């Protein structure tokens, strides 16, 4: 549960991801990947990837993080009225990618990281709270849909 001002914060931080979904989105799977190698596993199309620099060099991948990047944007816009676009997310992560939850807190923190590596200085401790807070909303509601459907 977010405020109004919480929410202005997260759609504030997020008109700095749209400026170039592409570049944030690859980043941001680059900094899972090398971080936790586990989750390259669960992608055939990327596990062929060895290097850091093979994945920067991945048109694919720069593919992979707008479509990952516009979906969650299109969730955070609806400021946690988001059934219809989270419901399909989570089926398919449970049931058909088998994407443990705590892969998504992985996630999670990657886009903290990589915010504060392409804006240092510029995002402040009132939007990393917000933002913070909305991807445990995400992820917590998720969560719910995971325990329905008994996967772990
Ligand atoms: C911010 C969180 C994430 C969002 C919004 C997101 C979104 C999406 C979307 C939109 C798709 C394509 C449609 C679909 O299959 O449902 C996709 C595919 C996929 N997601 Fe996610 N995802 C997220 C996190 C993750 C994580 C953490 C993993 C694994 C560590 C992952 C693994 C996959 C895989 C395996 C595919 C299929 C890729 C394919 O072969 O083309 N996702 N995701």
């Amino acid at each position: 549960g977010l405020s109004d001002g919480e929410w202005q914060q997260v759609l504030n931080v997020w008109g700095k991801v749209e400026a170039d979904i592409a570049g944030h989105g690859q980043e941001v799977l680059i900094r899972l990947f090398t971080g936790h190698p586990e989750t390259l596993e669960k992608f055939d199309k990327f596990k062929h990837l060895k290097t850091e620099a093979e994945m920067k060099a991945s048109e694919d991948l720069k593919k992979h993080g707008t479509v990952v990047l516009t979906a969650l944007g299109g969730i955070l816009k609806k400021k946690g009225h988001h059934e219809a676009e989270l419901k399909p997310l989570a089926q398919s992560h449970a049931t058909k990618h088998k994407i443990p939850i705590k892969y998504l807190e992985f996630i999670s923190d990657a886009i903290i990281h990589v915010l504060h590596s392409k804006h240092p200085g510029d995002f402040g401790a009132d939007a990393q709270g917000a933002m913070t807070k909305a991807l445990e909303l995400f992820r917590n509601d998720i969560a719910a849909k995971y325990k329905e459907l008994g996967f772990q």
